[PDB]
């Protein structure tokens, strides 16, 4: 589990989102397993606008964080699910790294701020939805 508060937004991956986030929804992606809905209170945490590779992620099957480098977000195939069907899923980075399904949520970080979130994982491989392109965070 995990959220990118960020504004009156809150970012979550799409497989997780309640039904709060979906009455209150602002933008979804399958595609992308990404949904965004809308917050009361405001968020203060920046989002990187960056083409960073390395960076550093939380995970909570661990109770730790761990420095990764990571790939450019692209297009990568993904396995069913109770959520999807095999499909591929755009904007995503991968890593070396450990990771469980209930790692999804956590934040991955660069010296510039939140780099994305926790999204896909398997066989030392953990997998990061990309939230940098998505400028209207901030306005
Ligand atoms: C960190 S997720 C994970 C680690 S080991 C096995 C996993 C599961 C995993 O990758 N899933 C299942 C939940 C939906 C994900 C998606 N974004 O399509 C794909
Ligand atoms: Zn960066």
């Amino acid at each position: 589990s995990g959220a990118i508060y960020v504004g009156n937004y809150r970012v979550v991956n799409r497989h997780l989102a309640t039904h709060n986030d979906w009455a209150n929804l602002v933008w979804e992606d399958s595609s992308r397993d990404l949904l965004v809905s809308s917050t009361t209170a405001q968020g203060c945490d920046t989002i990187a606008r960056c083409d960073c590779q390395t960076g550093v992620y939380y995970c909570s099957s661990r109770r730790k964080h761990y420095p990764v480098s990571f790939s450019k977000p692209s297009l990568i195939f993904v396995e069913a699910s109770e959520y999807y069907p095999a499909r591929y899923q755009s904007h995503l980075m991968l890593a070396v790294g450990h990771s469980e399904p209930g790692d999804c949520g956590g934040i991955l970080r660069c010296q510039h701020g939140v780099v994305g979130i926790v999204s896909t994982g398997g066989n030392g491989l953990v997998g990061f939805a990309d939230v940098r392109d998505l400028l209207w965070l901030d306005e």
